[PDB]
Protein backbone atom coordinates (compact mmCIF):
# COMPACT_ATOMS: atom_id res chain seq x y z
CA UNK A 1 0.00 0.00 0.00
CA UNK A 2 2.70 2.51 0.99
CA UNK A 3 0.55 4.26 3.56
CA UNK A 4 0.86 4.85 7.29
CA UNK A 5 -0.83 2.19 9.46
CA UNK A 6 -4.62 2.70 9.64
CA UNK A 7 -6.17 4.40 12.65
CA UNK A 8 -8.95 6.61 13.96
CA UNK A 9 -9.30 10.01 12.33
CA UNK A 10 -7.52 12.76 14.32
CA UNK A 11 -8.84 16.25 14.97
CA UNK A 12 -6.45 19.29 14.64
CA UNK A 13 -3.99 19.56 17.55
CA UNK A 14 -5.90 17.32 19.94
CA UNK A 15 -5.22 14.27 17.76
CA UNK A 16 -7.25 11.26 18.99
CA UNK A 17 -7.65 12.65 22.43
CA UNK A 18 -11.45 12.24 22.34
CA UNK A 19 -11.04 8.46 21.62
CA UNK A 20 -8.64 7.96 24.56
CA UNK A 21 -8.84 7.85 28.35
CA UNK A 22 -5.68 9.42 29.90
CA UNK A 23 -6.21 7.35 33.07
CA UNK A 24 -5.96 4.11 31.04
CA UNK A 25 -3.81 4.71 28.02
CA UNK A 26 -2.88 1.04 27.63
CA UNK A 27 -6.57 -0.10 27.64
CA UNK A 28 -7.58 2.77 25.31
CA UNK A 29 -4.97 1.76 22.73
CA UNK A 30 -5.69 -2.00 22.98
CA UNK A 31 -9.40 -1.27 22.46
CA UNK A 32 -8.56 0.79 19.34
CA UNK A 33 -6.26 -2.08 18.28
CA UNK A 34 -9.16 -4.50 18.27
CA UNK A 35 -10.61 -2.36 15.49
CA UNK A 36 -7.58 -1.49 13.35
CA UNK A 37 -5.21 -4.33 13.98
CA UNK A 38 -1.91 -4.91 15.89
CA UNK A 39 -0.15 -2.10 14.06
CA UNK A 40 -1.95 1.17 13.96
CA UNK A 41 -1.48 4.95 14.04
CA UNK A 42 -2.70 7.10 16.91
CA UNK A 43 -2.27 10.86 17.36
CA UNK A 44 -1.34 11.69 20.91
CA UNK A 45 -2.25 15.36 20.72
CA UNK A 46 -0.03 16.49 17.79
CA UNK A 47 2.32 13.45 18.07
CA UNK A 48 1.77 10.88 15.37
CA UNK A 49 2.68 7.49 16.75
CA UNK A 50 2.61 3.97 15.25
CA UNK A 51 1.50 1.54 18.00
CA UNK A 52 2.85 -2.06 17.88
CA UNK A 53 0.77 -4.66 19.79
CA UNK A 54 1.65 -8.30 20.47
CA UNK A 55 4.90 -10.20 20.26
CA UNK A 56 5.14 -10.59 16.49
CA UNK A 57 4.61 -6.90 15.62
CA UNK A 58 6.99 -5.83 18.36
CA UNK A 59 9.77 -8.27 17.50
CA UNK A 60 9.44 -7.80 13.71
CA UNK A 61 10.01 -4.08 14.22
CA UNK A 62 12.49 -3.77 17.02
CA UNK A 63 14.57 -6.84 16.15
CA UNK A 64 13.93 -7.77 12.47
CA UNK A 65 14.22 -4.08 11.51
CA UNK A 66 16.36 -3.14 14.54
CA UNK A 67 18.32 -0.34 12.86
CA UNK A 68 15.21 1.19 11.24
CA UNK A 69 13.44 1.27 14.67
CA UNK A 70 16.54 2.27 16.64
CA UNK A 71 15.71 5.96 17.02
CA UNK A 72 14.50 7.40 20.41
CA UNK A 73 11.04 8.88 20.62
CA UNK A 74 9.84 11.18 23.38
CA UNK A 75 8.58 11.03 26.95
CA UNK A 76 7.51 14.62 27.63
CA UNK A 77 7.74 14.70 31.39
CA UNK A 78 11.32 13.41 31.30
CA UNK A 79 12.27 15.55 28.29
CA UNK A 80 11.37 18.58 30.41
CA UNK A 81 14.66 18.08 32.38
CA UNK A 82 16.70 16.12 29.79
CA UNK A 83 16.03 18.21 26.74
CA UNK A 84 17.59 15.56 24.49
CA UNK A 85 20.91 15.31 26.41
CA UNK A 86 22.12 12.27 28.35
CA UNK A 87 22.04 8.65 27.20
CA UNK A 88 18.37 7.67 27.44
CA UNK A 89 16.64 10.48 25.62
CA UNK A 90 19.30 11.28 23.10
CA UNK A 91 19.52 10.30 19.46
CA UNK A 92 22.08 9.74 16.74
CA UNK A 93 25.78 10.25 17.42
CA UNK A 94 25.09 11.61 20.88
CA UNK A 95 23.20 8.48 21.91
CA UNK A 96 25.73 6.20 20.21
CA UNK A 97 28.67 7.80 22.08
CA UNK A 98 27.07 8.06 25.50
CA UNK A 99 25.71 4.54 25.28
CA UNK A 100 29.04 2.93 24.32
CA UNK A 101 30.80 4.88 27.05
CA UNK A 102 28.15 4.02 29.67
CA UNK A 103 28.19 0.35 29.06
CA UNK A 104 32.00 0.28 29.16
CA UNK A 105 32.18 2.33 32.28
CA UNK A 106 29.53 0.27 34.13
CA UNK A 107 31.67 -2.86 33.30
CA UNK A 108 34.85 -1.25 34.56
CA UNK A 109 33.02 -0.70 37.84
CA UNK A 110 32.07 -4.36 38.16
CA UNK A 111 28.68 -4.71 36.44
CA UNK A 112 28.47 -8.30 35.15
CA UNK A 113 31.36 -9.29 37.45
CA UNK A 114 32.25 -10.43 40.97
CA UNK A 115 32.78 -6.77 41.94
CA UNK A 116 29.16 -5.72 41.63
CA UNK A 117 27.93 -9.12 42.86
CA UNK A 118 29.77 -8.58 46.18
CA UNK A 119 28.38 -4.98 46.33
CA UNK A 120 24.78 -6.30 45.87
CA UNK A 121 25.31 -9.10 48.46
CA UNK A 122 26.66 -6.58 50.90
CA UNK A 123 23.67 -4.24 50.37
CA UNK A 124 21.29 -7.19 50.59
CA UNK A 125 22.79 -7.86 54.02
CA UNK A 126 22.04 -4.23 54.97
CA UNK A 127 18.44 -4.76 53.76
CA UNK A 128 18.20 -7.86 55.98
CA UNK A 129 19.52 -5.90 59.01
CA UNK A 130 16.94 -3.12 58.27
CA UNK A 131 14.12 -5.62 58.02
CA UNK A 132 15.11 -7.34 61.30
CA UNK A 133 15.18 -3.82 62.74
CA UNK A 134 11.37 -3.59 62.23
CA UNK A 135 10.87 -6.45 64.74
CA UNK A 136 8.18 -8.09 62.63
CA UNK A 137 6.06 -4.91 62.82
CA UNK A 138 3.65 -4.14 59.99
CA UNK A 139 5.49 -1.63 57.71
CA UNK A 140 5.30 0.10 54.34
CA UNK A 141 8.14 -1.68 52.46
CA UNK A 142 8.52 1.06 49.82
CA UNK A 143 11.61 2.91 51.02
CA UNK A 144 13.24 -0.10 52.65
CA UNK A 145 13.42 -1.58 49.14
CA UNK A 146 14.29 1.59 47.24
CA UNK A 147 17.07 2.60 49.66
CA UNK A 148 18.70 -0.85 49.16
CA UNK A 149 18.31 -0.89 45.34
CA UNK A 150 19.41 2.73 44.93
CA UNK A 151 22.58 2.12 46.89
CA UNK A 152 23.79 -0.37 44.24
CA UNK A 153 23.74 2.06 41.27
CA UNK A 154 24.63 4.90 43.67
CA UNK A 155 27.87 3.00 44.55
CA UNK A 156 28.81 3.00 40.90
CA UNK A 157 27.97 6.57 39.88
CA UNK A 158 28.78 8.39 43.14
CA UNK A 159 31.51 6.15 44.43
CA UNK A 160 29.78 4.98 47.64
CA UNK A 161 26.48 4.19 49.27
CA UNK A 162 24.15 6.54 51.13
CA UNK A 163 23.52 5.95 54.85
CA UNK A 164 19.94 4.61 55.31
CA UNK A 165 19.34 7.43 57.80
CA UNK A 166 20.50 10.11 55.33
CA UNK A 167 17.47 12.49 55.03
CA UNK A 168 18.58 13.96 51.67
CA UNK A 169 18.78 10.32 50.38
CA UNK A 170 15.12 9.72 51.38
CA UNK A 171 14.28 13.02 49.71
CA UNK A 172 15.81 11.88 46.40
CA UNK A 173 13.94 8.56 46.66
CA UNK A 174 10.68 10.48 47.16
CA UNK A 175 11.42 12.50 44.04
CA UNK A 176 11.88 9.33 41.95
CA UNK A 177 8.78 7.58 43.30
CA UNK A 178 6.90 10.81 42.76
CA UNK A 179 7.94 11.21 39.13
CA UNK A 180 7.16 7.55 38.21
CA UNK A 181 3.80 7.96 39.88
CA UNK A 182 3.00 11.26 38.05
CA UNK A 183 3.91 9.87 34.60
CA UNK A 184 1.52 6.99 35.25
CA UNK A 185 -1.47 9.18 36.28
CA UNK A 186 -4.08 10.65 33.95
CA UNK A 187 -2.45 14.14 34.15
CA UNK A 188 0.95 12.63 33.31
CA UNK A 189 -0.48 10.96 30.21
CA UNK A 190 -2.40 14.10 29.33
CA UNK A 191 0.94 15.89 29.52
CA UNK A 192 2.36 13.42 26.89
CA UNK A 193 -0.19 14.97 24.50
CA UNK A 194 -0.34 18.61 25.55
CA UNK A 195 3.04 19.48 27.01
CA UNK A 196 3.22 22.42 24.55
CA UNK A 197 0.60 24.20 26.66
CA UNK A 198 0.80 22.38 29.99
CA UNK A 199 4.50 22.94 30.61
CA UNK A 200 3.53 26.62 31.02
CA UNK A 201 0.34 26.09 33.15
CA UNK A 202 -0.14 25.58 36.84
CA UNK A 203 -0.97 22.06 37.98
CA UNK A 204 0.41 18.64 39.08
CA UNK A 205 2.91 18.70 36.19
CA UNK A 206 4.70 21.70 37.83
CA UNK A 207 5.34 19.77 41.02
CA UNK A 208 6.62 16.87 38.92
CA UNK A 209 9.08 19.30 37.24
CA UNK A 210 10.30 20.38 40.65
CA UNK A 211 11.04 16.71 41.57
CA UNK A 212 13.12 16.42 38.37
CA UNK A 213 14.84 19.76 39.09
CA UNK A 214 15.56 18.45 42.60
CA UNK A 215 17.30 15.41 41.21
CA UNK A 216 19.26 17.41 38.61
CA UNK A 217 20.50 19.85 41.27
CA UNK A 218 21.65 16.98 43.41
CA UNK A 219 23.63 15.46 40.54
CA UNK A 220 25.09 18.87 39.54
CA UNK A 221 26.24 19.33 43.12
CA UNK A 222 27.88 15.84 43.26
CA UNK A 223 29.61 16.49 39.95
CA UNK A 224 31.07 19.82 41.23
CA UNK A 225 32.45 18.09 44.30
CA UNK A 226 34.04 15.25 42.28
CA UNK A 227 35.48 17.93 39.95
CA UNK A 228 37.41 19.83 42.59
CA UNK A 229 38.79 16.62 44.05
CA UNK A 230 39.45 14.62 40.89
CA UNK A 231 42.50 12.38 40.25
CA UNK A 232 42.66 11.93 36.45
CA UNK A 233 44.53 8.65 36.85
CA UNK A 234 42.37 7.22 39.54
CA UNK A 235 38.62 7.56 38.91
CA UNK A 236 36.42 6.82 41.95
CA UNK A 237 33.17 6.31 40.06
CA UNK A 238 31.18 6.81 36.88
CA UNK A 239 31.29 10.61 37.32
CA UNK A 240 35.12 10.74 37.56
CA UNK A 241 35.48 8.52 34.47
CA UNK A 242 33.22 10.85 32.48
CA UNK A 243 35.16 13.94 33.76
CA UNK A 244 38.41 12.28 32.57
CA UNK A 245 36.89 11.63 29.13
CA UNK A 246 35.72 15.27 29.10
CA UNK A 247 39.33 16.39 29.77
CA UNK A 248 40.68 14.25 26.96
CA UNK A 249 37.98 15.70 24.66
CA UNK A 250 38.45 19.38 25.50
CA UNK A 251 40.13 19.85 22.07
CA UNK A 252 37.26 18.33 20.05
CA UNK A 253 34.60 21.06 19.39
CA UNK A 254 32.20 18.28 18.36
CA UNK A 255 32.68 15.99 21.38
CA UNK A 256 29.57 14.61 23.14
CA UNK A 257 31.63 14.60 26.36
CA UNK A 258 30.79 17.82 28.15
CA UNK A 259 29.06 18.76 31.36
CA UNK A 260 25.39 18.62 30.36
CA UNK A 261 25.71 15.11 28.96
CA UNK A 262 27.55 14.03 32.08
CA UNK A 263 24.86 15.44 34.40
CA UNK A 264 21.95 14.00 32.32
CA UNK A 265 23.55 10.61 31.77
CA UNK A 266 24.31 10.24 35.48
CA UNK A 267 20.74 11.27 36.35
CA UNK A 268 19.38 8.71 33.82
CA UNK A 269 21.40 5.91 35.51
CA UNK A 270 20.44 7.05 39.03
CA UNK A 271 16.68 7.08 38.19
CA UNK A 272 16.77 4.10 35.81
CA UNK A 273 18.74 1.95 38.15
CA UNK A 274 16.56 2.76 41.12
CA UNK A 275 12.83 3.07 40.46
CA UNK A 276 12.44 0.24 37.97
CA UNK A 277 14.03 -2.41 40.20
CA UNK A 278 12.34 -0.93 43.28
CA UNK A 279 8.88 -1.07 41.74
CA UNK A 280 9.46 -4.65 40.65
CA UNK A 281 10.53 -5.78 44.12
CA UNK A 282 7.58 -3.99 45.72
CA UNK A 283 5.12 -5.61 43.30
CA UNK A 284 6.70 -9.03 43.74
CA UNK A 285 6.35 -9.13 47.47
CA UNK A 286 2.69 -8.25 47.11
CA UNK A 287 2.25 -10.95 44.49
CA UNK A 288 3.99 -13.57 46.78
CA UNK A 289 1.59 -12.69 49.66
CA UNK A 290 -1.39 -13.11 47.35
CA UNK A 291 0.05 -16.53 46.42
CA UNK A 292 1.33 -18.30 49.63
CA UNK A 293 1.69 -21.66 47.83
CA UNK A 294 4.28 -20.01 45.53
CA UNK A 295 6.13 -18.60 48.50
CA UNK A 296 6.21 -22.05 50.10
CA UNK A 297 7.72 -23.52 46.91
CA UNK A 298 10.36 -20.74 46.85
CA UNK A 299 11.23 -21.52 50.46
CA UNK A 300 11.68 -25.29 49.71
CA UNK A 301 14.01 -24.46 46.85
CA UNK A 302 16.01 -21.96 48.81
CA UNK A 303 16.45 -24.27 51.83
CA UNK A 304 17.48 -27.19 49.64
CA UNK A 305 19.91 -25.38 47.30
CA UNK A 306 21.25 -22.62 49.55
CA UNK A 307 20.31 -23.58 53.10
CA UNK A 308 20.08 -21.23 56.06
CA UNK A 309 23.62 -20.02 56.59
CA UNK A 310 25.45 -18.70 53.53
CA UNK A 311 24.44 -15.75 51.40
CA UNK A 312 22.77 -16.43 48.12
CA UNK A 313 25.14 -15.85 45.21
CA UNK A 314 24.24 -15.18 41.60
CA UNK A 315 25.36 -18.64 40.39
CA UNK A 316 22.73 -20.14 42.70
CA UNK A 317 20.17 -19.17 40.06
CA UNK A 318 21.36 -22.02 37.75
CA UNK A 319 20.22 -24.48 40.49
CA UNK A 320 16.89 -22.75 41.23
CA UNK A 321 14.60 -22.95 38.27
CA UNK A 322 11.55 -22.28 40.38
CA UNK A 323 12.88 -19.00 41.81
CA UNK A 324 13.93 -18.02 38.27
CA UNK A 325 10.39 -18.72 36.95
CA UNK A 326 8.89 -16.70 39.84
CA UNK A 327 11.06 -13.67 39.18
CA UNK A 328 10.25 -13.88 35.45
CA UNK A 329 6.55 -14.12 36.29
CA UNK A 330 6.80 -11.11 38.64
CA UNK A 331 8.32 -9.00 35.87
CA UNK A 332 5.86 -10.37 33.37
CA UNK A 333 2.84 -9.71 35.61
CA UNK A 334 4.16 -6.42 36.98
CA UNK A 335 4.66 -5.04 33.44
CA UNK A 336 6.60 -2.15 34.97
CA UNK A 337 7.23 -0.08 31.80
CA UNK A 338 4.15 -1.05 29.83
CA UNK A 339 4.65 0.94 26.64
CA UNK A 340 8.45 0.90 26.90
CA UNK A 341 10.25 4.11 26.13
CA UNK A 342 9.09 5.41 22.73
CA UNK A 343 11.25 4.55 19.69
CA UNK A 344 11.34 6.46 16.40
CA UNK A 345 12.12 5.31 12.84
CA UNK A 346 15.61 6.44 11.84
CA UNK A 347 14.82 6.60 8.11
CA UNK A 348 11.89 6.11 5.69
CA UNK A 349 10.64 2.62 6.41
CA UNK A 350 8.59 -0.15 4.88
CA UNK A 351 7.03 -2.30 7.64
CA UNK A 352 4.48 -5.04 6.86
CA UNK A 353 3.40 -3.19 3.77
CA UNK A 354 2.93 0.13 5.63
CA UNK A 355 4.90 3.29 5.10
CA UNK A 356 6.60 4.91 8.10
CA UNK A 357 8.24 8.21 7.21
CA UNK A 358 11.54 9.04 8.85
CA UNK A 359 11.05 10.53 12.31
CA UNK A 360 7.80 8.69 13.05
CA UNK A 361 7.45 7.84 16.75
CA UNK A 362 6.75 4.24 17.73
CA UNK A 363 5.11 2.82 20.87
CA UNK A 364 6.29 -0.85 21.38
CA UNK A 365 3.44 -2.10 23.66
CA UNK A 366 5.57 -4.29 25.93
CA UNK A 367 2.64 -5.17 28.17
CA UNK A 368 0.76 -6.59 25.13
CA UNK A 369 3.80 -8.88 24.51
CA UNK A 370 4.13 -9.88 28.18
CA UNK A 371 0.41 -10.82 28.07
CA UNK A 372 0.30 -12.22 24.51
CA UNK A 373 -2.26 -15.15 24.68
CA UNK A 374 -0.25 -16.86 21.99
CA UNK A 375 2.67 -17.20 24.47
CA UNK A 376 1.19 -17.53 27.93
CA UNK A 377 -1.77 -19.80 28.74
CA UNK A 378 -3.26 -17.50 31.36
CA UNK A 379 -1.80 -14.02 30.71
CA UNK A 380 -4.03 -12.29 33.27
CA UNK A 381 -3.04 -14.54 36.21
CA UNK A 382 0.11 -14.69 38.29
CA UNK A 383 1.49 -18.15 37.56
CA UNK A 384 5.15 -19.21 37.68
CA UNK A 385 4.28 -22.23 35.50
CA UNK A 386 4.30 -19.77 32.58
CA UNK A 387 8.12 -20.17 32.90
CA UNK A 388 8.46 -23.90 33.63
CA UNK A 389 8.08 -27.00 31.45
CA UNK A 390 6.70 -30.28 32.69
CA UNK A 391 9.63 -31.40 34.84
CA UNK A 392 9.66 -27.98 36.60
CA UNK A 393 12.74 -26.86 34.65
CA UNK A 394 13.07 -23.20 33.64
CA UNK A 395 11.62 -22.35 30.27
CA UNK A 396 12.41 -19.12 28.38
CA UNK A 397 9.79 -17.25 26.38
CA UNK A 398 10.36 -15.06 23.35
CA UNK A 399 7.51 -12.94 24.75
CA UNK A 400 9.54 -12.12 27.89
CA UNK A 401 10.42 -8.54 26.99
CA UNK A 402 10.29 -6.28 30.14
CA UNK A 403 13.72 -4.78 29.23
CA UNK A 404 12.47 -4.31 25.67
CA UNK A 405 14.58 -5.65 22.74
CA UNK A 406 16.63 -4.23 19.88
CA UNK A 407 19.37 -1.62 19.50
CA UNK A 408 18.21 0.76 22.23
CA UNK A 409 17.14 -1.99 24.69
CA UNK A 410 17.91 -1.69 28.41
CA UNK A 411 21.64 -1.95 29.02
CA UNK A 412 21.03 -2.05 32.81
CA UNK A 413 19.37 -5.47 32.27
CA UNK A 414 22.23 -7.58 33.61
CA UNK A 415 22.56 -5.45 36.78
CA UNK A 416 18.77 -5.52 37.30
CA UNK A 417 18.57 -9.30 36.96
CA UNK A 418 21.38 -9.79 39.39
CA UNK A 419 19.69 -7.36 41.87
CA UNK A 420 16.29 -9.02 41.46
CA UNK A 421 17.69 -12.47 42.03
CA UNK A 422 19.94 -11.57 45.00
CA UNK A 423 17.40 -9.30 46.79
CA UNK A 424 14.33 -11.56 46.31
CA UNK A 425 16.30 -14.65 47.31
CA UNK A 426 18.15 -13.17 50.27
CA UNK A 427 14.94 -11.68 51.71
CA UNK A 428 12.87 -14.89 51.24
CA UNK A 429 15.70 -16.99 52.69
CA UNK A 430 15.48 -14.92 55.88
CA UNK A 431 11.82 -14.04 56.23
CA UNK A 432 8.28 -15.25 55.55
CA UNK A 433 5.75 -12.63 54.49
CA UNK A 434 2.67 -11.73 56.48
CA UNK A 435 0.11 -9.51 54.88
CA UNK A 436 -2.17 -7.18 56.72
CA UNK A 437 -5.12 -8.89 54.93
CA UNK A 438 -6.35 -12.32 53.89
CA UNK A 439 -4.69 -13.42 50.58
CA UNK A 440 -8.16 -13.59 48.99
CA UNK A 441 -8.60 -9.87 49.71
CA UNK A 442 -5.20 -8.72 48.43
CA UNK A 443 -5.69 -6.53 45.38
CA UNK A 444 -2.82 -7.02 42.91
CA UNK A 445 -4.36 -4.89 40.10
CA UNK A 446 -2.33 -1.72 39.63
CA UNK A 447 -2.93 1.62 41.30
CA UNK A 448 -1.81 3.52 38.13
CA UNK A 449 -0.74 2.58 34.61
CA UNK A 450 0.68 5.05 32.16
CA UNK A 451 4.42 5.35 31.67
CA UNK A 452 4.95 2.80 34.46
CA UNK A 453 2.72 0.22 36.19
CA UNK A 454 2.44 1.19 39.88
CA UNK A 455 1.11 -1.33 42.38
CA UNK A 456 -1.35 -0.35 45.17
CA UNK A 457 0.01 0.97 48.49
CA UNK A 458 0.27 -1.73 51.19
CA UNK A 459 1.93 -2.71 54.47
CA UNK A 460 3.27 -6.09 55.45
CA UNK A 461 5.51 -7.68 58.05
CA UNK A 462 8.76 -9.65 57.64
CA UNK A 463 8.77 -12.53 60.13
CA UNK A 464 12.11 -14.23 60.73
CA UNK A 465 12.28 -17.86 59.58
C1 LIG B 1 13.49 -4.31 36.57
C2 LIG B 1 14.37 -3.29 36.00
C3 LIG B 1 14.36 -2.57 34.74
C4 LIG B 1 13.38 -2.53 33.74
C5 LIG B 1 12.03 -3.25 33.70
C6 LIG B 1 13.91 -1.66 32.74
C7 LIG B 1 13.30 -1.25 31.53
C8 LIG B 1 13.81 -0.54 30.45
C9 LIG B 1 13.14 -0.29 29.24
C10 LIG B 1 11.71 -0.85 28.79
C11 LIG B 1 13.96 0.52 28.51
C12 LIG B 1 13.71 1.07 27.12
C13 LIG B 1 14.25 0.10 26.04
C14 LIG B 1 14.03 0.48 24.60
O1 LIG B 1 13.95 1.65 24.18
O2 LIG B 1 13.90 -0.45 23.80
C15 LIG B 1 15.08 0.74 29.28
C16 LIG B 1 16.18 1.52 28.92
C17 LIG B 1 17.25 1.88 29.72
N1 LIG B 1 17.50 1.38 30.92
FE1 LIG B 1 16.38 -0.03 31.94
N2 LIG B 1 15.14 -1.20 33.09
C18 LIG B 1 15.42 -1.73 34.29
C19 LIG B 1 16.60 -1.50 34.98
C20 LIG B 1 17.64 -0.67 34.64
C21 LIG B 1 18.74 -0.42 35.42
C22 LIG B 1 19.08 -1.12 36.76
C23 LIG B 1 19.47 0.54 34.78
C24 LIG B 1 20.65 1.16 35.11
C25 LIG B 1 21.96 0.68 35.12
C26 LIG B 1 18.77 0.85 33.61
C27 LIG B 1 19.11 1.76 32.60
C28 LIG B 1 18.58 1.96 31.37
C29 LIG B 1 19.05 2.87 30.42
C30 LIG B 1 20.30 3.82 30.52
C31 LIG B 1 18.21 2.82 29.36
C32 LIG B 1 18.25 3.62 28.06
C33 LIG B 1 19.05 2.88 26.89
C34 LIG B 1 19.14 3.65 25.52
O3 LIG B 1 18.37 4.61 25.27
O4 LIG B 1 19.97 3.36 24.68
N3 LIG B 1 17.64 0.09 33.53
N4 LIG B 1 14.99 0.08 30.48
O1 LIG C 1 15.72 8.48 33.16
C1 LIG C 1 15.02 7.50 33.07
C2 LIG C 1 13.58 7.49 33.20
C3 LIG C 1 12.87 6.34 33.09
C4 LIG C 1 13.52 5.06 32.84
C5 LIG C 1 12.83 3.82 32.72
C6 LIG C 1 13.52 2.65 32.49
C7 LIG C 1 14.94 2.67 32.37
C8 LIG C 1 15.65 3.88 32.47
C9 LIG C 1 14.93 5.07 32.71
O2 LIG C 1 15.66 6.27 32.82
Amino acid sequence: KGKLPPGPTPLPFIGNYLQLNTEQMYNSLMKISERYGPVFTIHLGPRRVVVLCGHDAVREALVDQAEEFSGRGEQATFDWVFKGYGVVFSNGERAKQLRRFSIATLRDFGVGKRGIEERIQEEAGFLIDALRGTGGANIDPTFFLSRTVSNVISSIVFGDRFDYKDKEFLSLLRMMLGIFQFTSTSTGQLYEMFSSVMKHLPGPQQQAFQLLQGLEDFIAKKVEHNQRTLDPNSPRDFIDSFLIRMQEEEKNPNTEFYLKNLVMTTLNLFIGGTETVSTTLRYGFLLLMKHPEVEAKVHEEIDRVIGKNRQPKFEDRAKMPYMEAVIHEIQRFGDVIPMSLARRVKKDTKFRDFFLPKGTEVYPMLGSVLRDPSFFSNPQDFNPQHFLNEKGQFKKSDAFVPFSIGKRNCFGEGLARMELFLFFTTVMQNFRLKSSQSPKDIDVSPKHVGFATIPRNYTMSFLPR
